């Protein structure tokens, strides 16, 4: 239960960097136009109930995905963010709680990334 809660990260973990990789490949002047579309960070996120501030965000992350066009991704933006869906509902088993800052969408991967990272070593 430990261990396979531990197992889904690793794959939800997998999808947030799939994402930022091909987000730091944008070798498109677009890029400016991406990274003003404002996301939402978590007040705290301490715990896997905390995926609820993910959950939440995940619409709008589809959607700024959308904007570049594919041929500048290795992963189709509707299925890797329906895969994290998918792992964030098997995660969280709440209302949300949102920091006044938001932030780009870079940023916004990495607190998720590293989020995922903290909770696996905990478990470890």
């Amino acid at each position: 239960s430990t261990k396979k809660t531990q197992l889904q990260l690793e794959h939800l973990l997998l999808d947030l960097q799939m994402i930022l990789n091909g987000i730091n490949n944008y070798k498109n002047p677009k890029l400016t136009r991406m990274l003003t579309f404002k996301f939402y960070m978590p007040k705290k996120a301490t715990e896997l109930k905390h995926l609820q501030c993910l959950e939440e965000e995940l619409k709008p992350l589809e959607e700024v995905l959308n904007l570049a066009h594919s041929k500048n991704f290795h992963f189709d933006p509707r299925d890797v963010v329906s895969n994290i869906n998918v792992f964030v509902l098997e995660l969280k088993g709440f209302m949300c709680e949102y920091a006044d800052e938001t932030a780009t969408i870079v940023e916004f991967l990495n607190r998720w990334i590293t989020f995922c990272q903290s909770i696996i070593s905990t478990l470890t």
